[PDB]
């Protein structure tokens, strides 16, 4: 049908049809009389999977022969979403499969909807890992993603009476056609026990053993015949009254049972610590085994790079030391040199409550040898600090890996910096903040360690897959090369005054909005006006992300309409979605508030279809692929200095939405690339927040001086949005008035004014679209291909390649 | 190579090779450079499985079109063993696959050894179900086996210091290529809750829900293109702080976790009750659904037969009543008529400690509606007893389904008889004992209900598969038709004086013994003399099976040798094997005794290779297939009246061993078929046991009057067989002397004398072999094809058919 989806050749279509029928018969054990749509999905998935296999085997064989430096990306989260369409895109099979299925009397799009999301992540950090795997394969790097195969991913969110309910995400129920179990490569992981000191070094004995069984998933590069591996570990009990002993095997296997959904607040739970060590110990054994199958660990850093996705796999540092010292019998200093040159650490937040600080007593019981190694690392590190800054006793306590207090804790971030040759933030402003504030002491000691690597997204999933209409109109003008070289989008600037292109851009957006408007009715029974401005804020629910500020604007628009009903206003559909961490009370209250506002606004006859407020249920990767292409306005309104980067922001920019946002995280670089004239920038900068903190933030001041703000708080307090429970939102009002860490009121005025300017531009479709073109055209920097090339050259010491491997 | 293994045609071999290579590549994601023997096994298994699929789909389609009466075999145990070779045999693919694998440079026999046993049973009852499935498919019956997919089957037995250790049987670790998960046919099962009475009947409310997910395994008939289904249910939690709720799903899923290994003593554990209801509730829903997919339940018994394998699925009776009365709204009397005509019950023991008597309080909590239904069944049943035997108040209490006492219990056997149109024992003597003793009252009320169905074994697994050498020499003389018509073996009587055949029979036995002798060295590092008489007792360890009597004979032979060292004795290898239930202390002591005897006997230089005592570790179906063809003497020495049938006895008879045995279970009919002159029959008959019980059994009498017996007990007591722990076997001596329910001493003299007669015949190879031929030739009655044809005609009301379905 469309050019970017590849050729539908006579031989390929015929071959796909017959392999489809073979799988339906032999693999699923069905015939056309009993087969359900789910059966058809699986037959197609198996058919597409077959095309990966040859390439997968020869890619790994190629790495064995060429022996390049291997990249190991360690993460507790891989937020993969669906695999079928992505695989078709990367193999150039989409049109052929669409044709083959059409001839069998099936709709491929309908079959795609059957696939479960692989929801093995919370949000941005997990999705970054997924985009990174795609880019590493596309750039021909010998890269492996290592994590945990959770049998339950991020919970499915149900909204019941306006409240979030959590439901188990049983994503493996019907099977996963993409993974291959590798029980033959099972490895032991040790827990508890105690340390003995012999004449020949320390020995970790009397341990409990849990088995780590790998499952391999193929990661295809974009049309280069490269297929890399994501290896996820599953926990298994070893085989050695009777009934209870068998039933107690569950305790060992609980390690890989469920993803921790708490992305706001560090909890210090033993099971989470077990998960972190489990992935680290199994992965490092696998790495060392592969390295030996090429005795001298001097070349270890020449052949291995380990990237730590936040501090979650930070135990890699003392585990590598443990193996090198205790098992390989290397001396401390040489083992340390190897460890530092091998490891690199990526930080994803500056918020102190999110930072991992493990109680010493927990590490003492679970990982006694690792604690001893951490103490030794700390002693030697502090000796270096003391020699560099003699007499600076406070610096010593500030930089210690061991934090003092009621409970002694290990600061995992300090451990990561000490044991890594590179530390990076995820956007320029974030990386600067690391050097100036939370890691200032470390920067002063080792300035060379600190880098920036601004985040990106893959344009395969986030343009070609989810927005084929836009990908096509772009390809018509500038060809197809931009898909793996997104900087080529700049060529679109010479079309900003092209009347045909302006019309095509706006048409693609309109089609996307109608498509999503119909999706909302068919699956959720909600009616929206597709002519309205689609105002979208989708991301996890956090106080810092300021969904509450959005809520205040919504109520402001409603109150203005009620005050002057017969005045024209630009119609809006305000959509907010995202999950709240199960333990986060305030975030759960925020969801309730959103739905409560919707209940009043959506049923006011005076409002009509001029304003609609919808809470987008169960926001996840598959939903993002639908809503983002449909959006007109992207809300990126975190308090300056709090969102390390954001990546949702980049997805919207690539897909033809304009951005209203603060100068926070990657928003700064986005505005810089597009030009500030082409962004809706408002609010305090980082410096303004700092000034207000020195003064002391007093919310009462804003309440007293802004009558429109006062009215909203009075409505919240009095029970306007909750007639049956008048004090329902007292916690929210209290926080806003007395305990607001994120200064919602301080940005309110400028936010509302800026929103008026958005409405003004939307009244002029031609000038709106021209600004959109200026955004899409400058979004190239935010490809994860760029990000990964920077990691490769500046951290891992490897060269990317767009050259294809020979096709089987 | 050999005729009975089928044709190895040029096209079939070429096709098998290419499909093997396809699976290795696409299914296993391997190439010849990395592939292990396990990979090769799986590639072959998938290749063979492909040949089943077409036949499986068209068999089920055939049943849909023809709508025959369906047979549902309900069992908590299916002891299947390995599937690969059995499938090749039944599809006539063995030679073709042997050739195909040979040309790929692989040994098929070596690959067969990689397959895990499906050990979903304890012993005879579980293996009977497996043989029955094979025969039902071979006889063209529309039959379904229903059970539980345990993730852990019968434990693997390790012997450590002479003691049994239990190891979890993780049979699914590497995957099961034979099963097909059917998550789309998942059904809810209810537990706990309470009963409400509305105007319109009873309602079971506030229940806990566990999901039942089916897994289907193909059951191929012997060369008739019939492929039936074994459906096994797996427990799943429904999808609806947070972390713990997810982890607690294990509690629901524990239902299908592990097979109860206690085959000696009923325990009354809640988890076992849950397992029993789980299989019953899911199965009955499936049956009713299939019946409706053909409103009037009058025809239900015309289209459905449910066979209860012991009382384990007895809840089928009140569950069917529950569904018909509470859900379908049929009146009680009509529902009862349908239930009785649908259900039939098979009893497998007379030992009172094995009989299921569930505490009322357990049923009250777990299954409150079922208890109410059971009480109502009981009331109406006792009203019939009272009308038939007026004034007989003791009969009323004896026949009650409710047993009185400290704890009230439900007698599940009484429930089964009341609710079934047919009750059968498993051998003629057993069925008679049921009518005369434990179910005498029920027989007097309803004589027409009581039947015999003598057990059998499948000659596919138990001759063709495990003893191809013997199957071939038989086929040379009488053709191949006997394999599905075992009565044809009688034709072999005209070869009893044939010198060529005598030589061939003895040669096949010698080859089997050398094969097994080498197996013992290669896998267990034990040396045996292949010229010795192979004296074998393999079966679960129970007091009633009298492994202890065998032990006494062994010690007698040892003591006789030590007394007269330079006298000639027929050399013997005495092999004993079998598992003890984990809680059965005496059975565990018996295993220790056997190994302890071996430790003394096997290392006595004066004995040499004239006597060897070996404990066969981890006895299971795959081991049975090896040892039985190698045996010369089969030990079937249970106290008369205690072994309901036995089936191991039949396996040995078919494979060319002579039998030393009591007149118990099926031994009686075996001797009858072969002639008593051709069996080594000894010991008390049932009547003799009864006479001794009236007198009172005094073991001291035997100890006082038999000097050889006295010496053995003195050796046991003094610590002759346990020098370091002199009183190790005091429990055994105490039981034998004071508390022996099974009268070991009473059969000792005749046993030893009879064993002398065995040794005498073994000295004359020609006459030994001629007696063997007389046994093999008359073993036809003991085919499960005969057994199943009798069930079909006399209980289920269906006609068997040897006619083949058209090949795809
Ligand atoms: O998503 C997360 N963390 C978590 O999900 C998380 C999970 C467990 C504990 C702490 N945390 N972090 C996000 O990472 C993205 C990628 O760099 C950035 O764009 C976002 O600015 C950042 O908030
Ligand atoms: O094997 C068993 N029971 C068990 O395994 C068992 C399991 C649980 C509870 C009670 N029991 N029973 C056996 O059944 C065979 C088939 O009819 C007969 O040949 C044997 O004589 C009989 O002992
Ligand atoms: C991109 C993405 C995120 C990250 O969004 P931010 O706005 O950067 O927090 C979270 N969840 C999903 C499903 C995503 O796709
Ligand atoms: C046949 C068989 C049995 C039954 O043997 P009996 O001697 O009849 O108790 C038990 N276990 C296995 C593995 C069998 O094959």
């Amino acid at each position: 049908q469309i050019s970017v989806r590849g050729l539908a050749g006579v031989e390929n279509v015929t071959e796909l049809k017959k392999n489809f029928n073979r799988h339906l018969h032999f693999t699923l054990v069905k015939d056309r009389n009993v087969a359900t749509p789910r059966d058809y999905y699986f037959a197609l998935a198996h058919t597409v999977r077959d095309h990966l296999v040859g390439r997968w085997i020869r890619t790994q064989q190629h790495y064995y022969e060429k022996d390049p430096k291997r990249i190991y990306y360690l993460s507790l989260e891989f937020y993969m979403g669906r695999t079928l369409q992505n695989t078709m895109v990367n193999l150039a099979l989409e049109n052929a499969c669409d044709e083959a299925t059409y001839q069998l009397g099936l709709d491929m799009e309908e079959l795609e909807e059957i696939e479960e999301d692989a929801g093995l992540g919370n949000g941005g950090l997990g999705r970054l890992a997924a985009c990174f795997l795609d880019s590493m394969a596309t750039l021909g790097l010998a890269a492996y993603g290592y994590g945990i195969r959770y049998e339950f991913g991020i919970f499915n969110q149900k909204i019941c009476g306006g409240w979030q309910m959590e439901e188990a995400d049983d994503w493996l129920r019907y099977g996963n056609p993409w993974e291959k179990a590798r029980p033959e490569f099972t490895l032991p992981v040790h827990f508890y026990g105690r340390v003995e000191h012999t004449s020949q070094g320390a020995k970790w004995v009397d341990t409990q053993v849990v088995l780590a069984m790998p499952y391999d998933t193929p990661v295809p590069g974009y049309r280069n015949n490269v297929v890399n591996t994501m290896r996820l570990w599953s926990a298994k009990a070893p085989n050695d009254g009777y009934i209870q002993a068998v039933l107690d095997r569950n305790l060992a296997e609980n390690i890989s049972r469920v993803l921790y959904p708490n992305d706001n607040f560090f909890e210090g739970k033993e099971l989470r610590l077990k998960q972190e060590y489990f992935v680290v110990a199994a992965t490092l054994q696998d790495i060392i085994r592969r390295f030996k199958s090429s005795t001298n660990f001097d070349a270890f850093p020449d052949k291995v790079a380990i990237q730590l996705n936040d501090t979650h796999p930070s135990l890699a540092i003392p585990e590598l030391m443990r193996v090198l010292v205790d098992l390989e019998r290397l001396d401390w200093d040489k083992a340390w040199e190897v460890t530092v040159k091998t490891c690199a650490y990526t930080n994803h937040t500056v918020l102190p409550e999110a930072l991992e600080r493990w109680p010493v007593h927990l590490l003492e019981t679970l990982l006694p040898r690792h604690l001893q190694i951490i103490y030794e690392i700390n002693q030697r590190f502090l000796n270096r600090v003391a020699a560099a800054f003699p007499g600076d006793v406070d610096r010593l306590r500030r930089m210690s890996l061991v934090e003092e207090g009621a409970v002694k804790r290990i600061n995992m971030a300090h451990l990561c910096i000490a044991g890594s040759h590179a530390v990076n933030g995820v956007a320029r402003i974030h990386s600067e903040i690391l050097k100036k504030t939370i890691f200032k002491d470390f920067y002063e000691l080792e300035p060379h360690k600190f880098q920036n690597k601004t985040n990106g997204i893959t344009p395969r999933r986030w343009l070609v897959l989810c927005n084929p209409g836009l990908a096509e109109i772009i390809a018509e003008r500038i060809g197809e090369e931009y898909i793996s070289d997104l900087d080529q989008l700049r060529k679109l600037l010479s079309y900003v005054d092209d009347e045909a292109f302006i019309r095509d851009v706006a048409k693609v957006k309109q089609e996307n909005k109608l498509k999503f408007a119909a999706y909302l009715e068919r699956e959720y029974k909600v009616h929206i006006n597709p002519n309205s401005l689609f105002d979208v804020q989708v991301k996890r629910i956090h106080e810092y992300k300021r969904q509450l500020l959005n809520c205040l604007h919504v109520i402001t628009l409603y109150n203005r309409i009620k005050k002057e009903p017969n005045k024209f206003v630009v119609p809006r559909t305000v959509m907010i979605g995202g999950k709240a961490a199960p333990g986060y009370h305030m975030a759960k209250m925020i969801i309730k508030l959103i739905t409560a506002i919707g209940d009043v606004v959506n049923h006011d006859p005076v409002v009509g279809d001029r304003l609609r407020v919808i809470f987008l249920e169960n926001y996840r990767v598959s939903l993002a692929e639908k809503v983002i292409p449909a959006a007109d306005l992207s809300e990126q309104i975190s308090t300056a200095g709090t969102e390390a980067s954001g990546t949702g922001n980049m997805k919207f920019m690539l897909n033809g939405a304009l951005t209203i946002g603060t100068m926070d995280g990657a928003n700064v670089e986005m505005a810089e690339e597009a030009g500030e004239e082409n962004f809706f920038i408002f609010g305090m900068r980082v410096e303004d927040v700092d000034r207000l903190d020195q003064r002391g933030y007093n919310a009462q001041e804003y309440y007293d001086r802004i009558p429109e703000l006062r009215q909203i708080i009075e409505q919240l307090s009095s029970g306007f949005f909750s007639p049956k429970q008048p004090d329902l939102f007292k916690d929210i009002v209290n926080m806003l008035m007395h305990h607001d860490r994120f200064k919602v009121f301080a940005d309110y005025e400028e936010y509302v004014k800026c929103q008026e300017r958005v409405s003004a531009l939307y009244k002029n479709p031609r000038e709106w679209t021209r600004m959109v073109i200026r955004n899409i055209a400058t979004s190239g920097k935010f490809s994860s291909d760029r990000t990964i090339a920077q990691y490769a050259r500046e951290i891992w010491g490897v060269e990317p390649s767009r050259q294809r491997l020979p096709a089987p």
